């Protein structure tokens, strides 16, 4: 039997999204084939999947984003812009886009796509909080709210 | 701008499923370049929707699947495997699953395709409530607990 790892879904055809990985998740993860990951944590990548990737020939994009509680949030534009490029690239898919648990970087980097994809806003935050759900932050989404999509 | 259907999600490549989309979703749907559509209720297809149809070639497969609440619901193993059927074709790709809320119907559908694909309950049981929510119900999961994943 196979276990997708934390809050995984597929976000478009060759985009991939979910929390961070584990063992058990690997044999799922090999089924997607994947070309690249893009990594939203600053913390080092554990021993064991680095094995897998290198096992598995995926290349392991990193822009590390601190991860802080709603009182006070603060989202790196230049990080989730530099993650959004890789993605936008079609030569590095199959991607998966992975943070901690899956929900509030994972969750503006996938904001941000949709935007780009000309969702309306309403239609955005509510894939959203799919993910987030009791834990979505309004700052994410203000912060998708306000993301200058001019490429 | 887009405005994907009500509970809009991508199942895998070439499946899709979300609730009972109206014309502020079409603009949308036009972009999935839908082949097929597959209605899980047993309610007559409105007027607009069936203009869309026609005028996307988007076949319609329908097994209406009547809908009750918690306390006693029942859910038509055969309709689901007749659904199940259609899903398992290529040919019919891309397909979108739909019913009224995109919860429970829907989500049993697209729960035995997972059973299919040899994901464990634990997994596919959290795909189901990510969508179902507040309203994700018992019955449910357990025709996916207890589905014939024999072909």
């Amino acid at each position: 039997h196979l276990i997708p790892p934390l809050n995984f879904s597929m976000v478009d055809n060759g985009i991939f999204r979910s929390g961070f990985p584990d063992s058990a998740n690997f044999s799922f993860l090999q089924t997607l084939g994947l070309r690249s990951i893009i990594y939203l944590c600053p913390e080092p990548y554990p021993e064991s999947n680095l094995q897998f990737l290198k096992s598995n020939g995926i290349r392991l994009f990193q822009f590390g984003i601190e991860g802080n509680k709603e009182p006070f949030v603060n989202i790196p534009d230049h990080k989730i812009r530099m993650a959004l490029k890789v993605l936008l690239d079609e030569k590095n898919h199959p991607v998966l886009i992975h943070c901690k648990r899956g929900k509030h970087r994972t969750g503006c980097l996938v904001g941000c796509l949709r935007k780009l994809q000309k969702w309306c806003l309403t239609s955005i935050f509510d894939e959203y909080q799919r993910f987030a759900a009791a834990k979505a932050r309004v700052s994410d989404q203000r912060f998708m709210e306000i993301f200058d999509v001019s490429s």
